[PDB]
């Protein structure tokens, strides 16, 4: 059976699954149970689904090289794809609540969840959380005899943990941190002594990495009982590098990707994003291209963004992208070539997982 | 050493653990760190903690009746306090996140988090997910070898949950439920069929219940290793019960307790609540009662609201809840004579928790 195909008619075992036992054991009656459902499919499906095909892929090639019984074989496919809906569903908690903490207006071409007319910021702040606690729901039916079970929660929980901090990183991303206090509201960085790199590194690894690239491979690892094949500080050193270039990817298209195209109106600029974008231009501007960044960055009027989308193309950004993608490649395939003397097959996944990133 | 001493010292360690770890394992800087402890201090300390308070309770009864070394004395007091924190800190998280939800000005006196000038919606949505990813950081931590672990994450896992559940139930009680759909805006109910005693049960069952009074009590239990001791229906069936009076309780006091005693301004009336005011004054009005109640519940504007609560007065409310409770009476002191067959100890930590509840 096709990995694809394995992996929805696992949504919708799973969705069929969480709404009846809302309704065997938790009093739902239909009409709640219709917008939970429609809330599930809304903010779980119609990506790519990358995340959670990453542990059905991790887990299909150890199969490939692991003596099992056919129903074994089954059991380990339905497990990752399982795990594959966890990481899914976690991805959507931290969307639909994301896109209210930045009042967003869209995402993938339609509106954000709390934005339709039927549900509204009360709802959907709630829906988000249901979203998280949904994983754990999923967890503990599937994998309750599981061996893995208490390593995989474990690390859900500190992937989960990590990505919250993460999003602490990037919401105070334009503050001086030393001004930070909860009893005064707080300025906009005047000085952008902390865009840097290392600090920009920070934001992105917490924020993207752990949730997007370590929690897939390392859930494929569980599901397959295959953890010791691997030395785990390579799996999370190529993680944290594969999501670090996906981020920058990210958000260079925030500023040059068609609406149309990027599903969104992008507002990082407007926003004061601490972005790949303007800590690279803040690496090589002369003093009057600083100035005038400082005039016009974070500010939601037009003129004013286009003015810093102006800097950014007359700074030639585009060859310190092509310089940054080639120092990843290097380090990425150096990772990949460690990672071969323990296990070429998990070795081989992370190639894939690379591709997929790369090219897009 | 006296119950509340030992609960306060280790929210002390509690909180520094979280923080140093932060630090060594998840790269925070020292402004971020004490934002987190405002926010951690700001969010958890200051009500009662009856919650945390009565997994020690319960655990304090059991150790005067089993015999022990006087370190594992210790260490199941300290586990009792490190699960009685758990239970607080899911508490903040709803708080944080239901004030958020509802565009509440108030708790406790105080401005809620979000409304504090250096936090904002956009920080505060996120603090309050970093308030219940503590208690799982919490729990892997101190419990981590410890045999009650799995029913101990499970449990948690399921009042969690529930409580969501219960948060929905709450926010659309005042939709005609045949009309919710995320893609039509929700009108108010205007007949009114929904505000019975059973569909009430049901939100303050999940809303309130399972993690005020069932986490508390079976978390004791649980750090006690004496779950077998008690007949888990029972358990389950009086913190229900009493769950549901404390609601009630807290209704009334929404509707008729000075602001100033209230902690804050109360708004059940013009939110449209399906309280237990609303639902008993329904229960016994005449058809001119019921249609001034329709004319004029769920609306900002004072003089409608003035009215509806001179209507609650006139309809002699006071003896329903006066009838209500000689009920719960019975009910409790009937659930608590049963649980004295399996455990006296339990039944006493029970009789607690009921006085503290009854009387306040
Ligand atoms: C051009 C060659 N090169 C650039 C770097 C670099 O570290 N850029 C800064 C940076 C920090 C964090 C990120 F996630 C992405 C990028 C290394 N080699
Ligand atoms: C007056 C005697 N009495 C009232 C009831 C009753 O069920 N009231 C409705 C009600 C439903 C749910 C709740 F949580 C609280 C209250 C039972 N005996
Ligand atoms: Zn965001
Ligand atoms: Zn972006
Ligand atoms: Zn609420
Ligand atoms: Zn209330």
């Amino acid at each position: 059976m096709a990995s694809m195909e394995r992996f929805l008619s696992v949504y919708d075992e799973v969705q069929a699954f969480l709404l009846d036992q809302l309704q065997s054991k938790y009093e739902i009656d239909p009409n709640r149970a219709r917008y939970l459902r429609i809330m599930m499919d809304t903010t779980c499906l119609g990506g790519k689904y990358f995340r959670g095909m990453t542990v059905v892929n991790v887990a299909e090639g150890f199969l490939a090289v692991t003596q099992h019984d056919e129903a074994t074989k089954e059991r380990i496919l339905h497990d990752a794809c399982v795990g594959g809906w966890m990481i899914e569903f976690l991805q959507a908690h931290y969307l639909v609540e994301d896109d209210i903490m930045d009042g967003s207006v869209m995402r993938r071409g339609k509106p954000c969840w709390y934005r339709f007319p039927g549900v509204t910021t009360q709802c959907a702040i709630n829906d988000g959380i249901i979203l998280k606690s949904w994983t754990q729901i999923m967890a503990w039916h599937y994998f309750a005899d599981r061996p893995f079970l208490k390593d995989l929660l474990c690390l859900f929980q500190k992937v989960d943990y990590a990505t919250a901090v993460g999003q602490m990183y990037d919401v105070t991303s334009m503050c001086d941190s030393n001004k930070l206090d909860p009893e005064v509201a707080q300025p906009m960085t005047t000085d952008f002594a902390e865009f840097t790199p290392a600090i920009y590194k920070r934001i992105v690894k917490y924020k993207t990495t752990f949730y997007t690239y370590l929690l897939p491979l390392v859930m494929g690892l569980l599901v397959s009982e295959a953890a010791a094949s691997v030395e785990m500080n390579l799996v999370e050193r190529v993680a944290h590098l594969i999501g670090e270039y996906f981020q920058v990817q990210d958000d260079v298209m925030d500023c040059f990707t068609p609406p149309e195209q990027l599903g969104k109106v992008g507002t990082d600029i407007e926003d004061a994003k601490c972005s790949w974008l303007a800590v690279t231009f803040l690496g090589k501007a002369n003093a009057a291209q600083v100035a005038e960044f400082k005039a016009n960055y974070g500010e939601k009027d037009p003129a004013k963004v286009a003015v810093v989308k102006r800097l950014y193309s007359k700074a030639n950004l585009q060859a310190d992208f092509a310089a940054y993608e080639a120092e990843v490649v290097r380090e990425v395939e150096s990772l990949i070539e460690q990672l071969k003397v323990k296990s070429p097959t998990f070795a081989e996944s992370v190639a894939v997982v690379w591709e997929k990133t790369h090219k897009r």
